[PDB]
């Protein structure tokens, strides 16, 4: 990860808490003398040896993806104090808490948009070897121009959150890119939902065995056909007939190409 040097950073605001420190924004001043804004975590005083190690092992996880659709390492402090992460900055937040802000707001060529960005980092992700076993709208990151960016690679792992797992890495751990596709089909329900939880507050026992017995989430409201059916695809018990990411971008981009077949509508509780 490149090594940043401090005098090129400065921190305007403190936007909440993380897990090893405080969470802000501020300005990344570029080789070039170009400015732009970034998020900026800070290491807390007095972290451990082991705060430190995966504080920026999560960083380095972070910086082996180049992609639009995932979140960008600027770099990072490790040679002055506090010890820095810089990313990209995104204005709008999480993806989940963002569209419960907005709850039918958008129009569904602008959801799918979403949904083509976070297909296309997954895909990049999945090419590179990588499962993400977190993926889930909260992991989402949306910009100003509603750009949404994986981030979160905290459990990310070189080849648990029940509501986002499938059900064979619930069983036996069994994750693969294709565990992360179930992931993706349950983001796809968490935006059309416009950020509801998945399965609510089902006991968690109830959401496993629900699922395990071919339960599957209802169709959220005025949810396209085309798209409800690409969440039940997602949802197969058989990982090997679930879509590859790089299928579900090519099925997002023909319902872009032409808006028209996303006005065909599908017509809680889970259905069977
Ligand atoms: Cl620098
Ligand atoms: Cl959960």
């Amino acid at each position: 990860a490149k090594e940043l040097d401090a005098t090129n950073i400065s921190i305007d605001k403190v936007v909440g808490a993380g897990e090893f420190g405080e969470v802000c924004s501020g300005r990344l001043k570029l080789p070039s003398k170009k400015e732009i804004s970034v998020a900026i975590k800070t290491l807390k005083v007095g972290y451990t040896e082991k705060q430190r190690r995966d504080f920026l092992g999560e960083a380095s996880i972070m910086g082996q993806f180049d992609h639009p659709n995932i979140i960008r390492l600027e770099g990072v402090v490790t040679k002055s104090k506090p010890v820095m992460i810089v990313t990209e900055y995104m204005e709008n937040g999480s993806l989940d808490s963002f569209l419960r802000k907005h709850d039918a707001q958008f129009t569904v060529i602008q959801l799918v948009g979403m949904l083509r960005g976070i297909a296309s980092g997954m895909k990049y992700l999945s090419d590179m070897g990588y499962v993400h076993r977190d993926l889930a709208a909260r992991n989402i990151l949306i910009n100003s121009n509603l750009v949404c960016k994986v981030s979160d690679f905290g459990l990310s792992r070189v080849l648990i959150p029940i509501r986002w797992t499938s059900p064979e890495a619930i069983a036996y751990r069994k994750f693969t890119s294709a565990s992360d596709v179930w992931s993706y089909g349950i983001v796809l329900w968490e935006v059309m939902s416009y950020g509801e939880r998945p399965y609510w507050e089902m006991s968690n026992q109830d959401v496993i065995k629900a699922v395990d017995e071919g339960y599957r989430l209802p169709p959220p409201m005025d949810c396209p056909a085309a798209l409800y059916q690409l969440m039940l695809d997602c949802w197969q018990k058989d990982r090997n007939n679930r879509p590859k990411f790089e299928q579900i971008v090519s099925i997002l981009d023909k319902l872009i190409r032409n808006p028209g077949s996303l006005k065909i509508i599908t017509s809680s509780n889970l259905l069977l």
